[PDB]
């Protein structure tokens, strides 16, 4: 599924990530944008042979299992392909676990580079939320 901006706003709002370990709603859709276009079919390989899923691109070296990358761990307990799925449960419950291991939000390189310090409540601008 493709959200809409304020589509995914809404339904991360719903699942709880506005203000999750402080980073504000814009922080999440702000991620979500650069991660994945809002598309939680994506999926795009690392160099280290790990893959990353869905609207998060939550990555296979540590946080699901895709039967294909050794040496990796499964800290969401869930195949990777659930965090494809049109219902963005899977990916925001761990989301959740992955924001609270220490590197808050600096785990999404993207989030990092292209979110951080910047003025993301523009992300939520226009939404009803
Ligand atoms: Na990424
Ligand atoms: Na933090």
């Amino acid at each position: 599924k493709v959200f809409g901006r304020c589509e995914l706003a809404a339904a991360m709002k719903r699942h709880g990530l506005d203000n999750y370990r402080g980073y504000s709603l814009g922080n999440w859709v702000c991620a979500a944008k650069f991660e994945s276009n809002f598309n939680t079919q994506a999926t795009n390989r690392n160099t280290d042979g790990s893959t990353d899923y869905g609207i998060l691109q939550i990555n296979s070296r540590w946080w699901c299992n895709d039967g294909r990358t050794p040496g990796s761990r499964n800290l969401c307990n869930i195949p990777c392909s659930a965090l494809l799925s049109s219902d963005i449960t899977a990916s925001v419950n761990c989301a959740k676990k992955i924001v609270s291991d220490g590197n808050g939000m600096n785990a999404w390189v993207a989030w990092r580079n292209r979110c951080k310090g910047t003025d993301v409540q523009a992300w939520i601008r226009g939404c009803r939320l």
